[PDB]
């Protein structure tokens, strides 16, 4: 027998998915009817599901699922996706997608580097054990900051709770290694090579970050942490979410 | 909007439970109806929700849940209870349990070291972040062993995947530290000590690990590792599951 | 007094070079007479030895030497060669170059990814404190490999045993950051970049080796990890030993 | 073909021992010709050589050289020896100790602590690749310090470059973990253990080392970082070098 507040509760995921967030997944954001990088994400996603031990779905499953998310929401310029894998589990789901106010892009967040550290072994992947990435997020909240950032077992500033941080000092925008390889960041770099600025990938502390952060995930495209470096404003202009 | 396994879903628990493991949890023991330790199960996991942001629904819910899942059990000879709290969620149930091999206990079982580690913010609480633990003892099961240890950032053996271990050497016992407090580990010290046994609590790195090494957790008892030493058979007859067929 | 095996005996070397592998040193392949990036390896060497609190004996000194070895190997189509530093010690060596099976350059090599671990201080460097590189070849010749993999202290895959790794992917060449900045490396990726690839540089996890692996370094010019990629095989060719003559 | 400083220079010693510190070695104390703690230090020597793949040779093969280097000394002063295995490789020597000033057993020294790191896979074995602990003695004696510390990969200090530290707070004997399992830091815990000390070992950083620092080495025997404190004042009486009378 088992109570959910009370009240006897049935079946329906299984408990490993439930209980010990055994699960990979990934978040994307529609625009037009379209997701950004759909081939990317599940192509990740399927890594990671690999290296759990966990059987991938399969692209043609997630295509398939798509076709019903897509039109779930007709009012809305963009969508919120997410896709989820554990044991004989695929949960695929939509929702209306809230861009954050044209000025934070202008303007810049805060962020606050927490005491939090990445797991060791599941750091590169995107995964059900969250929570040390979510109470980031909470402390960095807790003085209204947007993000948290979270350390290795080193000291180095490794991640975001949900983006990738960047760091532009001297002539060169750098991205932070050690924390999961996002999808965002590397398109972003991909797009200021582009442009002929320098990128360059390097380990940091958090003395070392001395320069103007960014942070860019699937959620946020490429924000600014205080008024961006005017070298990167076309930069953060292209990975503006469409959608407004 | 949500599709499981194509088809639509009225999703039953909160998002962060499900999608983050956002949790605390405890598994308790009973026998013949009783509820092991359960005013230490009730305290750790209040201490460990609080510890992590999350609302505690309070004892009493707690108690009120527990009547209703043992009177839905009312012949079994032992139960596996567990208590979970996240935010909205406060679940609570019960299994029959069913005891491991009398001999386990007398001859022991295999552990195997992986090189899995703790969280470094969360070892010491019993969460829904569970997956190396997972992982650890799938690994150890392949290699043909009961239970799979895990490491800290440093190194030190910390913990087993769902027990505590514990190592005896000479005349004292080790509680090894860096993973979860569990309540079994330190019932089995308290009974250590008023058996004339002298306890110490340390960091130790595998090659440390000289002696007779033990588990203890709420769903085993006291299980050693390899046959025990007679100073701890003992120790073990008082943990040994009340579960055998009457 | 001092005994090596049994024998009293005077050293010819001082204690630090010998005791503590307190010495920088570089290899290069000389080809029919001519050595291979001379002026880079001494630039390095002196590079080395400066980071390191040795004094540099001066280019000359290794030009003067070189010739020596060249006059002793006057027939041999190609050569190894070893300049090595410490304090009070120029070592400068030379014996016949061992190509490798030709074949190896088509059909690629095999590797061993090890356990062992750089230096935190001294991966950068081309040093005589060389045992966890000498550790990590013997495991993998041990399993049947030809180069051994190392880490570092993160746990990223830096260096091999005597070989530079690098990984293509999609269609870029990634150099694998922190372990030596080998020469042969530098010139791979100054080449592929000529060819028109995207070259990056990162820390990579053994995990995240997604891709062709290839080694570089002056012992073997650039060899395939398994069969190379076809977009690789003109840098193969560049840079293949010119030894089978 | 080798030259040294331009002279063609005879093998001798393989490549291995000779670039690569490709060595195990212990360093002896003897008092009136007997050395002390000799199985000890012959066990570990052993220990060491067989983990990384150097073929010991035998207690017996280094006690006859030791017989060898005691002849070489009639008259038995205290006597500093080293013996050393490489792959081919034995080397024994002795020469006379050179103790410090007996004022410094009631003084104490000072140290350095340095950002050289031990390396992930040696730093548990006393081994020829000794650069690091060479470069953070070098910081040590700029400054007038006995010793320098070192660090190992999360920025614990872990060793000294020739002793062993331990820690002595509230009234317990911490031996600092990270590093070489010194012989006489072992032999002085078991000794504080006698005196009713407890004693543990701890994984430590620079900000909690609180308390009276000390090193352990079989040359110093127990020398105190700073006056030492009472308690402990038997324990450097056991262990100070015999070698002032
Ligand atoms: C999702 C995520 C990111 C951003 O990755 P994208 O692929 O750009 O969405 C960054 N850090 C963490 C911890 C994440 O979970
Ligand atoms: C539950 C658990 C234990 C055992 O704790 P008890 O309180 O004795 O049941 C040990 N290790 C881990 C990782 C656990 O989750
Ligand atoms: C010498 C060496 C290399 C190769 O470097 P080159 O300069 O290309 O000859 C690679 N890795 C290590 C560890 C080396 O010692
Ligand atoms: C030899 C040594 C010590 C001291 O060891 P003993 O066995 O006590 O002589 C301490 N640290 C290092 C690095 C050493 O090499």
């Amino acid at each position: 027998m088992r109570l959910l507040n009370g009240t006897p509760l049935a079946l329906a995921l299984p408990e490993a998915f439930l209980y010990h967030g055994a699960s990979v997944f990934t978040t994307l954001r529609a625009e037009g009817g379209r997701p950004l990088w759909l081939e990317e994400h599940l192509a990740r996603l399927r890594r990671h599901a690999l290296a759990l031990g966990l059987s991938y779905p399969g692209d043609e499953a997630f295509l398939e699922d798509l076709e019903a998310l897509l039109r779930a929401f007709p009012k809305a310029p963009c969508l919120r996706l997410r896709f989820t894998v554990g044991e004989g589990v695929r949960l695929s789901e939509a929702r209306p997608y809230a861009p954050l106010p044209l000025s934070l892009y202008r303007e810049g967040v805060r962020v606050r580097l927490t005491g939090y550290r990445v797991h060791p072994d599941l750091a590169r992947y995107k995964t059900g054990n969250y929570l040390p990435y979510r109470l980031a997020l909470e402390e960095a909240r807790k003085e209204g900051a947007f993000e948290g950032l979270l350390l290795d077992a080193f000291g180095h500033v490794v991640d975001g709770s949900r983006t990738s941080p960047l760091l532009f000092r001297e002539g060169t925008l750098y991205l932070l290694e050690g924390g999961l390889e996002g999808i965002t960041r590397e398109k972003v770099a991909e797009a200021a090579r582009g442009l002929g600025l320098r990128v360059e990938r390097g380990l940091f502390r958090p003395e070392g970050l001395r320069g103007h952060l960014l942070l860019a995930g699937s959620g946020v495209g490429l924000l600014p942490v205080r008024p961006p470096p005017p070298e990167l404003l076309p930069l953060i202009e292209r990975f503006l979410p469409a959608c407004y």
